[PDB]
């Protein structure tokens, strides 16, 4: 598993359940294409987005769908979702975890790159 | 001024200067329209961007040139830029200050939202 | 003002007003010292806490009383306090901002350090 | 395991190695006393810090040694140490995870409460 993310909810102190994620893979005409999705687990995380062999170098981005996160909390939020855009790199190392913290008004993302 | 963007540097402690700021806004059509564009200055804000009239209500994109600017500085970075994404002023004109703070492989951004 | 604190509120998108922020310094046996003391301003700032002169060289910890502030609204908060423990001045006297992030389970903190 | 720590270097995207953590917990006369300490792992975390019966309700400090950690990688850093302060509830879920994320000016912390 090259791509793994987790989403953790500062207001409750809690894993970010079930908060859609979206990735998407830069296209030579400057399109984004859908990649890869899922639903974070009770952990707050989602595994197997993809794998070895199709996570070739690349710009890629992460969406994170925190406006219906927070809504289904009864919460109002600022953003629209979160986005995270980065390039992969083979000679980097070779594990990627996208971590998010999300609070209704701010947010901030992290990248755990590992061998 | 309804719309500033304040970046800081979380490596230096100082603010995030001649950072570039790339501002769109979501159009009928569903694509991403060119809206604004700036620099940080040397206290890391950029004003101006924007005025009450042309700011009306939508989707705006808020792009921070993050990796420019951590390239600029001989530091190679994991994002490409940090993206911010919001509806602006559905309940009325506010004034909007987005917040940044940079990381080479972590940011964090904050709204800071006002009515006048 | 060598010494300025400045606290936002990330739940609501606002500077987290009459935040309780207490300063102590570090003496000569060891133990922390009240320094100064004060509250946040209607902007979330903090100003006038000491002067150029009795902000000399030393550990300072800057505690920002986030329960207080969090219990004061209805909600019930993990951390008792965000501590900022810094050696200040060691370089020559400096300008210091300490910019404080809030949620209920989660802070972050950032210094701003210039020379003027 | 009630108390975990996990730690992440948001300048190198890593876990932070090695960084010694001290826990302390509040005494009737207001003084820290010392009650767990270690020093991360390969993967940031810490584990093992005390047990259920030692981890009764009580005012606790986490005290993170981030000077030393930027230090050894040569960077220099504005604070002496990252703080962590707060009561431990039973009311609250059981399992205790205080993060943080360590930049040479900033940090931040969160705590993951769960069951
Ligand atoms: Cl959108
Ligand atoms: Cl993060
Ligand atoms: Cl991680
Ligand atoms: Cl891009
Ligand atoms: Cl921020
Ligand atoms: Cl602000
Ligand atoms: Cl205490
Ligand atoms: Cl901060
Ligand atoms: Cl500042
Ligand atoms: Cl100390
Ligand atoms: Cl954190
Ligand atoms: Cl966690």
């Amino acid at each position: 598993c090259p791509l793994m993310v987790k989403v953790l909810d500062a207001v409750r102190g809690s894993p970010a359940i079930n908060v859609a994620v979206h990735v998407f893979r830069k296209a030579a005409d400057d399109t984004w294409e859908p990649f890869a999705s899922g639903k974070t687990s009770e952990s707050g995380e989602l595994h197997g987005l993809t794998t070895e062999e199709e996570f070739v170098e690349g710009i890629y981005k992460v969406e994170i769908d925190t406006k219906s996160y927070w809504k289904a909390l009864g919460i109002s939020p600022f953003h629209e979702h979160a986005e995270v855009v980065f390039t992969a790199n083979d000679s980097g190392p070779r594990r990627y975890t996208i971590a998010a913290l999300l609070s209704p008004y701010s947010y901030s993302t992290t990248a755990v790159v590992t061998n």
